[PDB]
């Protein structure tokens, strides 16, 4: 009998981490890298992901321009050998990509088994009919090519997300195959809520079988919620396909939401049985949510009203450059869910699996975006060119051109996954104009979605709304979708819902404010696309630069909170990402290399707009906080001067969700000041400053060198929260600031190291940029280091002798540690020249 205990073990060996063990060769020679047994000794031996870029020195003559970080691309072979156990030499084998970057071909034992041009979405290749027979050894040989430009952003190169195998009887769930729909989920919700599970069910074998599917429901980390569910026993014939259905009750569901931050999962288990035989099992996740969105209301999720505070990302991880990983996407995300932020864009690409998986894990809503651009391209060697062609994947079915082979299967991976809302068929698409051609591709696209999946809007992000009255041919791509972006087209909105009243409408792209950790300008005055040589390649934490299409996080917030039937928005970004540094765009011979946008820098620290939005987004209940800036050190002329008013005072302000905040200078009050307290022409509460266009709290204060400490208090004068900031002396040491303890020894966990420079009191220097050496000893690997500040050219990686250096930036960097897999300690010791030297220990482990 088969125990409960196979069947899991069935499901874990279904599927294995194939990242291990490649080679990489930079222009390697086609012949010897497809080839058995070809000399690896000039390759170099690593496990995935590895994206190749990161490793270059940054280039002024690149032709990525700085729009792509001025990291060089090219192209390079992967190779890896690998035999089946002999138990399963008959079974089918299938390789899955999350994502290889750019224009790859895949050889299997020198034959080509496919090439797909899609820089970020999965795809898999059955390679079963290419291997050896007998467990003779397999040779796999991967080519990526990233010719520049191919991009807006940094892209990186490679194999930059993780590779599986997937190995299976003949008679198999394919890839995919797996739908599952809770239909009537708000009028259930109270007692059985029907289940219907559709499973995609392939013959590979060349004999007819008969084929039963039996389902069970469990809670994710949970028990289970079902019994057996079977379908009746039926033939599948010899090299056929059939889809089973079935349909099963789950009592009073927990409901998957984002008004927590560990929302309620559930699991499918599919078993399959052949001739009786139990062959194939699996798991599919999935959660239980209805959502609503109205033209004059917006969004609700299970009934509740929210609006999408949402960012933006890219998909790089500053010093990790490309390379995908779950501890780094976790952090980021999490951290994005400290400041409220309950959705997010994956602009503008398929997503990660880890990406998908953390946002369904962590309750963040998601639009997952196929395009950046049509049939038009935006850079010459992006996808444009490929968007009409032909699809030659082996699995494209008859007529579909890349475009329709990309989206389908995009949908198809992620159409279980509770988190995902919206799926986005284009951003800034130019060729969108209402033309025939582009109404043509919009009915198309948003058909190959619907023929899939049918519970999710399908939305662009669209420019065009900004530009004069934002009325125009786009309209009429607008009019197909389910529902409509606005990118940076506020000031048109109440135009546009006038003459579109039963339009969904939401900020698909908002803010694009430009800020410099510790950098401060002019904080007076609105800055529009500020960028001559008395900026220094800096902008302003004081959140008052913004680009000439742009917004502050005030005006594009304040926007958005004001008009119920503007649904949400997704700020332009979230973190920071490499390349695109506007507003020094493409300026080619400045030091500028990664972004200014994002509301955290790419070293993962938090610039102050962070705490404007967590005082928006963050009830005072859940978190009460209050956050001060700028920094206390003013005895620079240069750096004062462009801060200082009139009177020569420093505009000192709080960002809080209290009523009420006190400003102390060295114990003395300088006064307490009470948010006003406002109604929305709905009814929605919310805080607001001296005026409509202040969220903070300000003090003009007269400096002097010592403590400035913050005093937040409820309505009934109750202390609820501080914050505080000292003048700092002199650099004395570095110090480490460990975030774990401890991690996994899986050499897949890592863990993220700040150092700071600090006086001889352990006060940050917040101007310091001192340089900083690196020793890591023990059962850790070095895989990264940054400070975040836009016009570095620093290496994120190790320099060209193996030592780790970075500087700080206004005080502060990051040191990123990845785990082996032999537990134990890894220690990272710092030093910095005439400072004193520290380190800090972090252990490595059992999981959990
Ligand atoms: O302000 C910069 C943004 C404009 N909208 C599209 C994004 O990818 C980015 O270029």
């Amino acid at each position: 009998a088969v125990t409960n205990e196979e069947v899991n073990q069935m499901i874990e060996d279904r599927k294995v981490d194939f990242n291990q063990n490649w080679y990489f060769k930079l222009n390697a020679n086609s012949k010897e890298a497809i080839k058995p047994d070809a000399d690896v000794s000039t390759w170099k031996k690593l496990d995935l992901p590895y994206d190749w870029s990161i490793f270059n020195d940054f280039d002024h003559e690149s032709p990525a321009q700085n729009e792509g970080g001025q990291l060089n691309g090219g192209e390079a072979w992967y190779r890896k050998t690998f035999k089946l156990d002999e138990k399963d030499l008959k079974k089918n084998v299938r390789l899955t990509f999350d994502g290889v970057y750019m224009d790859s071909q895949v050889y299997v034992n020198g034959q080509l088994v496919g090439h797909y041009p899609n820089g970020y979405n999965q795809f898999s290749y059955d390679i079963t009919k290419y291997l050896q027979k007998d467990g003779r050894e397999n040779v796999i040989a991967v080519h990526a090519v990233n010719k520049q430009p191919s991009s807006r952003w940094y892209s990186g190169s490679g194999i930059y997300r993780d590779v599986t195998l997937q190995v299976t009887d003949k008679v198999h769930v394919e890839k995919n195959g797996t739908t599952i729909l809770t239909p009537k989920l708000e009028e259930q919700q109270h007692g059985k809520v029907e289940t219907h599970v559709t499973s995609k069910i392939v013959n590979t074998d060349d004999k007819d079988h008969e084929l039963v599917a039996e389902y069970q429901i469990v809670e994710r980390g949970g028990h289970a919620v079902t019994g057996l569910v079977r379908t009746a026993s039926r033939t599948l014939k010899a090299h056929e396909s059939t889809s089973l259905d079935a349909i099963l009750e789950v009592e009073r569901p927990k409901l998957w939401t984002v008004l927590n931050d560990k929302p309620a999962l559930y699991e499918l288990i599919t078993r399959v049985y052949r001739d009786g035989q139990l062959v194939d099992a699996k798991k599919d996740l999935f959660g239980y949510r209805y959502y609503h969105w109205t033209p004059n209301e917006g969004f609700s999720l299970n009934g509740e009203r929210i609006k999408f505070h949402g960012v933006s990302l890219h998909h790089d991880h500053g010093a990790l450059g490309a390379e995908e990983n779950y501890k780094a996407e976790y952090r980021r995300l999490k951290q994005m869910k400290e400041m409220g932020v309950n959705s997010i864009r994956t602009t503008h690409n398929p997503a990660s699996e880890q990406t998908l998986q953390i946002a369904a894990e962590l309750g963040l809503l998601v639009q997952e975006e196929a395009f950046d651009t049509w049939y038009g391209g935006k850079k010459p060697y992006d996808y444009g060119r490929f968007f009409e062609k032909d699809a030659t994947h082996p699995e494209a079915r008859k007529g579909e051109k890349w475009s329709d082979f990309d989206l389908r299967t995009m949908v198809e991976r992620g159409k279980n996954n509770p988190a995902i809302f919206m799926w986005s068929i284009g951003n800034e698409i130019g060729e969108a104009n209402g033309d025939a051609h582009s109404l043509a591709t919009v009915k198309r696209l948003v058909k190959v979605i619907k023929d899939v999946d049918k519970t999710r809007y399908v939305t662009m992000g669209a420019d065009k709304f900004r530009f004069g009255n934002g009325s125009g041919g786009h309209e009429k791509i607008a009019d197909e979708l389910d529902a409509v972006g606005f990118n940076y087209s506020e000031d048109n909105y109440k135009a546009l819902r006038a003459k579109h009243p039963k339009w969904l409408i939401y900020g698909s792209e908002t803010s694009s404010a430009t800020r410099t950790r510790g950098s401060y300008y002019r904080p007076e005055r609105e800055l529009k696309h500020s960028n001559g040589p008395e900026r220094n390649y800096e902008q302003s934490d004081y959140g008052n630069d913004r680009v000439g299409w742009g917004k502050t996080a005030t005006a594009s917030w304040t926007f958005d909170r004001d008009n119920a039937g503007y649904a949400g928005q997704f700020i332009w970004t979230g973190t920071d990402y490499i390349g695109e540094p506007t507003p020094w765009h493409n300026q080619n011979q400045t030091p500028v290399k990664s972004s200014y946008f994002g509301i955290v820098d790419t070293a993962g620290i938090p610039k102050h707009d962070f705490y404007l939005y967590q005082s928006q987004w963050v009830s005072v209940k859940k978190k009460p906080m209050v956050h001060l800036l700028p920094h206390w050190n003013w005895e620079n002329k240069e750096l004062a001067s462009k801060v200082a008013d009139s009177e020569g005072k420093i505009p000192v302000r709080a960002y809080s969700n209290a009523s009420s905040v006190e400003l102390f200078l060295n114990g003395k009050s300088l006064g307490l000041k009470t948010f006003n307290k406002k109604q929305t022409s709905d009814g929605r509460t919310y805080q607001e400053g001296a005026n409509a266009n202040e969220l903070y709290l300000e003090w003009k204060v007269a400096y002097q060198p010592g403590t400035l400490e913050a005093i937040a208090r409820d309505e009934s004068g109750k202390e609820i929260a501080r914050d505080k900031i000292t003048t700092a002396g002199k650099p004395a040491a570095v110090r480490l600031i460990k975030e774990d303890h401890a991690i996994a020894a899986d050499g897949k966990d890592l863990t993220y190291i700040y150092y700071e420079i600090v006086d001889s009191q352990g006060n940050v220097v917040p101007t310091a940029n001192n340089l900083v050496r690196f020793q890591l000893h023990g059962q850790g690997q070095l895989v990264g280091v940054d400070n975040g500040e836009q016009a570095s050219r620093e290496r994120y990686k190790a320099q060209a002798d193996g030592s780790w250096i970075r500087k700080a930036f206004n005080g502060k960097g990051v040191a990123i540690v990845k785990s082996t897999e032999q537990a134990g300690k890894f220690t990272l010791t710092a030093h910095s020249d005439l400072l004193k030297s520290n380190q800090v220990t972090v252990f490595t482990g059992k999981k959990e």
